[PDB]
């Protein structure tokens, strides 16, 4: 069913989400964040508990009927409390939402946030659509997989997050490189795919996910 034909889901409760919940662009996002995520064990990137599965999450809000250009952060990563209630759009980036995003803005990203490119120190190297992906075999908690199965997984998840121009998987780095065709589904993805697993629920694993490292999702140089 196209998301168009149903209402958003509900993807957590809000008494799950630690107290003082931001707004996604307001100015202690970051602090609430980094605070959740300190608060899990232990020493290594945590595995989030939440994750976007676009294809059940995804549906029409009041943002879609309220004239709002710009995506829901908390749906990127599986955890907006409002649903149908959300202000912010709950769907895949498409073709059209971002043609409006273009004639709206040149410096904001897909969520309304000031464009990494710029503030951060550019280290050297035009509209970037490429992720890199990093720790790939702790995502898996190591499972023994081969290039063939790993690459199907990065593959699955970043390309229901848009559409994909080129997917490697480098197994000498344990990394992968995504470039999507749009730099919105890149923003959205990056989002959507930091701290998350790659096990999935068929896998021995999957009920110790937890105890992985969660991916690294990042601009690729
Ligand atoms: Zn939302």
């Amino acid at each position: 069913t196209s998301w168009r034909d149903k209402s958003a889901k509900v993807q957590v409760k809000e008494s799950e989400l630690p107290s003082s919940i931001p707004a996604q662009t307001g100015l202690t996002f970051n602090i609430w964040y980094n605070k959740w995520s300190q608060g899990f064990a232990g020493n290594t990137r945590f595995v989030s508990p939440f994750a976007l599965q676009p294809q059940l999450h995804s549906g029409k809000t009041r943002g879609d009927n309220d004239g709002q250009l710009f995506f829901c952060l908390f749906f990127a990563k599986g955890m907006c409390c409002l649903g149908p209630k959300c202000e912010y759009l709950h769907h895949i980036p498409d073709e059209e939402d971002i043609g409006k995003l273009a004639l709206r803005t040149e410096v904001l990203d897909c969520f309304g946030r000031e464009k990494f490119a710029d503030y951060r120190e550019d280290m050297g190297g035009k509209k970037n659509k490429t992720l890199y992906v990093g720790g790939i075999d702790g995502a898996l908690n190591s499972k023994h997989l081969k290039p063939a199965q790993i690459e199907s997984r990065i593959r699955f998840v970043f390309s229901r997050l848009g559409d994909i121009d080129r997917i490697r998987y480098v197994e000498s780095k344990n990394c992968g490189f995504v470039k999507f065709k749009y730099q919105a589904n890149a923003e959205f993805a990056k989002e959507a795919m930091s701290n998350q697993t790659l096990l999935l629920p068929s896998d021995k694993e999957w009920d110790d996910r937890r105890e992985g490292t969660g991916l690294l999702v990042k601009w690729a140089n």
